[PDB]
Parts: structure tokens; C-alpha cells; sequence
């Protein structure tokens, strides 16, 4: 019999909220990378946004106060924790990765906090660029390929 | 700390890819819309075609499947969001705009997907017609300008 | 083309000046209305006095004359001509009022010469008492409210 | 004509309230420091406490937070800004003081913010203890002796 105990915290005084999301239960939806449809084999590099649950757009996180406020964005590693998308019966894999420009440089490490700014009475799109390498190798099993990334939106 | 889901998902069975372009790291890089040399101010309409950066001809889509396909063609508005081109250096701008059809008529309307077609056997061609108007006004900066358009071939 | 004529005028003889003003660039800044810090909801009446900008405390105005002159003191709306703060980043409003007497009576009605006399070899004091109305419903958003009230010295 | 600039500013974000005020109009009615009756000569020094308009005791200053807020009390110098009392007929005067402990030692100081420390989930009181010297010189006329002292609560 180990007891033992967890402090649990919350500061409500000035914070910063995320748009764009759906309660889905208990958890916030935030959205969908659709890569759409392909074929076994791929030479062209899949390549799809983020499509926010509650609007179709981008996630667009505002802050509650006057002065900018600079927020961070992490995303973590998937189900697995590799960014793979797994087929729903076999056990194929589908590596992919999040990158956070539109030329799919700046990618969106495994549990890191990548920097944004917030500025008065305006909202910031949170880009959330997808991105698969082409499969010129072995063709993956038909079916569809999920995966869920926890993004976190944290201060 | 507001952490949520994005549902990634990929539908691997019978797809539609897009030949011409290369690999720039991990971006298709489609081709380019080059206008050409030019000076301060030109009375005649700037035109000229995309050159796919794999071959140096036209976009070649080409769909994986036996039966006619229909897919779409979308282009953005650039990185202003404007279709202007901007000089390297100086903040100087030049308006332009993407057209599907020779005679500069059937305008690529920013985020619209554009229909196409796609038969038996064959790989259809992705006319980017450019055109820039005619400035007789102000004779902008001299050095060079650029823009890139994200082309979207989507189903 | 409609050409018209302003006829531009100035008596130098004998005048008033105005003291604990400071030039901000080409217009007179006559001093601050500080209400302090406060919360969304506040039951109290906020009050505070004008501290002119040039020594802290009243507005000093004397005239440059021997004999009693008898000089007007006229208050504008507000940037809004309401006498609302407004805050910086978003759009709610806070209604305020100036009064000229410490029991908050004598009201400084908008574009209206309040009369003051003034003395020989003296300083005559502009008290202008700002007052808030006790807003008991809606707690107003967080951050910093605003208004740049035009102080008229007119004879 | 000397038109001229007035700053006017609010902080909403968290602030301290006054308790025990009652709004007279526009200004907040704080209390009545009551000496009673007296005969023209008086050989004990008069001394009464504060009794707030609200309630009837002493104010109670309490803070809109959970953290300790140290905030200030300072009071004026009454109408004529030597604290005297004035009898609504005649010119007599009737000099007096207020101080802030129980003993009649520490004094409140005209125009002086004598510090207050209020805590978590609490009401601190005000203390604002009169005293009158005795006058055993000259009778003063008979009638009602008044004075308006402005106290002010700030941070």
C-alpha cells in the first residue's frame, strides 16, 4: 500500500484560449490532417493542412488580454509515439511528419514547444503542415491509415 | 495548458499522382512561371507559361487507375496573398495573376478548385498561364522579383 | 476646383498663459486623469483628480495682467465625444465624466466655458475632478483603458 | 486660446475596493466623525470615531485578490485645508486632527499615504480616530460646527 500525493493546480487571473476546436467528450478536437487519397506506391511527396473541427480553417488561437502575449505550440509523437499512421486492420505503417511552414522546413519537433506571438484583439493561425515522403519502395495494404497527435497548446 | 487531438489520416487504394515536379526536400517543387527580363515600365502584358521544374514542359498529371478520373487543380495566392510578385530587396510590388486557359480568360481564382479531366493511358497537362497587366504608371524599382505559388492538386 | 479663404488671426496685447502644461511636440500636454487599477466590477465610485504633466499636482493657470481678467475653462468629449475610455486592444468602453467642484456637482458640460476668475500676482488652480460610475453588471475585458480629453483655455 | 491635452487612464485587472461607502450622487459618502455636544469652553480633550455612512461601523477596506495587498489611506486637510471646523453661521473656527491608532499618536498627515496591509479572504478596518485639543480660552459661538474631510483609499 504506496499512498501518496498529487497537487493539483489551476491560476485563474489573465489567460490565452484556443479556437477553432470542437469538444469532443472530454478532449478538445482540434482538427484534421487530411491527406486524402493514393495508391500503393507514391512518388509525389503527400502533402495536406490541418483542417480546423469546428470551422474547416486553420486553428486560430486568440489571447484573452491587451499586451502581446507570446504562447507556445507542441505537438507529440502520435499513437505510437513515431508519427506513423497505422492501417485500422492490418499492421501496416505510414511514416509522416508536421512541419510548421509552408515549405515544410521548420518541422514541429516530437514534444517541443515551438514559439508564437499573439498581438491585440486578433487571433493567430496555428499552421499545422503535413507531410509524407514518397514510398517508391514497398506499396502499403489498402484500407485507411489513422493516427491521432495530441497538439498542446501550453503557456 | 490546452492540449488537443488532430485526427491524421491517409486512404491508401487507388490515387491520382502529378508528374513534372521534383523533390525540394521534403516540397513538390511544381515549376516556374518566369515573365522574362523587363523594364520600369512595359505598355505590353507581361506572359508567360510554367516550366515544370522536372522536365521543363508542362505540369503532367497522370492518374493511377483505368476508368476516367476527375480531379482538381487549386492555386493559392502566393505568400502575400495577393499575387504579387515582391522585389528581393526593396519593398516594391508587381501584381499578376494565373490563368487556365491561352487566351488569358479563365482565371485560376485563388483557393478554388479548379475541374479537370483524366483518361485511359494518358497524362493531361496543367496549363499555369501567367499574365501580368500593363504598367504605365510608375517605374518600379530595378533587381529581381519573385512569388511562390502553392499549386494544389487535390481529389 | 473649389478655392476658398481662412482668414488667420492673433491680438498680441495683453493675454493668459497656462502653467503645468508641457509641450508634447506641437500640443500642449495639460496633465494626466489617473483612476489607478481597479477589477472588472467595481461598487465604488473610482475617483481620481487631474495631475497636470509639468510639476504633478493642479493646473496652474495665471494671467499676465495687473487688473483681474476673467478667463473660461472649456473640456471636450473625448476621442469618441462621448466620454468613454476605450481599451487599447479590444472595444470595450468605460463612461466617465469631469467635474470642476470636489463634491462631483459642478460638471464640466461638454464644449461649455466653465467661468474661473484670476487674480493680480496669482496663480489660479483648474481642478478637474474625474469621476466613474459604479458598474455593478458587466465586468468590463482586462488590460488598459484610454481617452485624451482636450482641456480648451479660452478667454 | 490655450486648448491643451488630458490623459485619462484606467487599469482594469485586479484591484481593491472600499466597503462602508455610500454614493452621495457622484461621491463616494465615507462616514461622519461625530464629537457630539459641547458647551463653548471645553476642558476635555473631544474625541469620536469614525461611523461609516453603510453600515454604521467602521469602514472596511477589503481587496479583490488572494494575495496580500499592501494599499494606502491618505486623508486632506477638510474644506479649508487646516482642518478646522466651521460654524455654518458665524466665521468661528474649531481646530481638530485625525489620527490612526487608538492613542491619538500616530496622526494621519495631510495629504499622506498612511500605509494598511489587508489579507486573504478578509475586511480591514479604517481607523480614522478625531481628536479636538481642549479649549480653555475663548467660548465659541454657539450653532453647528462642520468640515468635509476627503479621505483617499489608493494604490
Amino acid at each position: 500500500a504506496v499512498t501518496g500525493q498529487v497537487d493539483v493546480k489551476l491560476n485563474i487571473s489573465t489567460g490565452c484560449t484556443v479556437g477553432g476546436s470542437q469538444t469532443e467528450g472530454n478532449m478538445n478536437k482540434f482538427g484534421t490532417l487530411n491527406f486524402g487519397k493514393t495508391s500503393g506506391t507514391w512518388n509525389n511527396v503527400l502533402t495536406a493542412e490541418v483542417a480546423s473541427a469546428a470551422t474547416g480553417g486553420n486553428i486560430s488561437v486568440t489571447c484573452d488580454g491587451t499586451d502581446p502575449v507570446d504562447f507556445t505550440v507542441a505537438i507529440d509523437g502520435g499513437e505510437r509515439t513515431d508519427r506513423t499512421l497505422k492501417n485500422t486492420a492490418s499492421a501496416d505503417v505510414v511514416a509522416y511528419n508536421v512541419y510548421r511552414d509552408a515549405a515544410r522546413t521548420n518541422l514541429y519537433v516530437v514534444n517541443q514547444p515551438q514559439q508564437f506571438t499573439t498581438v491585440s484583439g486578433q487571433a493567430t493561425a496555428v499552421p499545422i503542415f503535413g507531410a509524407i515522403a514518397p514510398n517508391t519502395g514497398t506499396p502499403k495494404a489498402q484500407g485507411d491509415y489513422k493516427d491521432t497527435l495530441l497538439v498542446t497548446v501550453n503557456f
